[PDB]
């Protein structure tokens, strides 16, 4: 029920091996680690989760954009993308969350889905 | 009542210099030519018209952003960035027509004042 | 080998029942009609042309947003959004745009793969 | 050395009297506040920090997004949007953090100048 897809606007390509860290905010208000992948040569992140596991929740999905210019040899300005929403809230939903990157910019969007 | 502001996204600046032509759309559908300049370095452009000349109607910002990144040393995707939109006196009187940059993307928004 | 993809940011799903005109610049420098179709329940669109026809050239991808706006009830900003680029200048490639949708903005971003 | 505009892509307007935050990471890598204010009447956020004040180092700027949507009546996406980034001195002086909001996506960009 959760996907994540990164894009490339420099190259016109799929972000191929961008590290991706979901968090889910605990009762004590703390970012407990959640689930965490990397993208495939198509830019996707599949398989992070279950139905089961992915409960209601406020999620946080860290998109590690400083790790993945700095391994193509570039100096960008963000430490990371993060994107924080509550999920689930009204029952079992699937989300696509997708990242567009630049060096100094990001755009980032969510595709939310009832099956 | 119009200004055009260009940001680069891989830079992280304005983008100066750039080529902005907007065009009125002519009663028989072609764009005649209205207004045009170079972004400063800012990256915005500046007394593109007045209010007395810029009536009610669709225009298109062309930003020759080819140009831009081929001066950079890049070699970017699309040939221009288009603008296209309705002037509407109903609405607020102040255009600011943005764009960011990207070799293989841009985005554009409206910020619309009174 | 073209492919078109249009995502609404107020709704957070696909856009749907978008059309999109195709154009390709011909010798005499106007814009020649080329292909159109409509995004699916996906907001994809598949099927414009094939490998055969689109040869290289100067390609103007037309999104029908105001039309689409509008069929929602809400007055948008622009006419549509084109998307103006040089394909297959280099032999063939597949080619994905994308557009991100809102009232008052919108962003495009191409995909280039070599098949 | 700072400055955080924020506009609205629904209405195509600044995005006024929107809460935002800076934190700077501290060296046991918590988040401690750093300077905060609401958007004015042109999206803009000045005056957060002087250049004493703005030393290298993460910062993080948070958005209250989810606020700003509810007192329009729109249900959003996120709880609040965020940038995280580093502030260095071998680059230029002037750093301004625009983010461009939809219910369900937003963007953000980095112009810095000298
Ligand atoms: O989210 C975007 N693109 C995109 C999103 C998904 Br989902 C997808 O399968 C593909 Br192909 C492209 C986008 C972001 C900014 C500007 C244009 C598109
Ligand atoms: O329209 C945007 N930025 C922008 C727009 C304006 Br008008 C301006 O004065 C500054 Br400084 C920045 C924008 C686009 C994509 C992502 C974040 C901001």
């Amino acid at each position: 029920p959760l996907m994540v897809k990164v894009l490339d606007a420099v190259r016109g390509s799929p972000a191929i091996n961008v590290a991706v860290h979901v968090f889910r905010k605990a009762a004590d208000d703390t970012w407990e680690p959640f689930a965490s992948g990397k993208t495939s040569e198509s830019g996707e992140l599949h398989g992070l989760t279950t139905e089961e596991e992915f409960v209601e929740g406020i999620y946080k999905v860290e998109i590690d954009t400083k790790s993945y210019w700095k391994a193509l040899g570039i100096s960008p300005f963000h430490e990371h993308a993060e994107v924080v929403f509550t999920a689930n809230d009204s029952g079992p939903r699937r989300y696509t969350i997708a990242a567009l990157l630049s060096p100094y910019s990001y755009s980032t969007t969510a595709v939310v889905t009832n099956p």
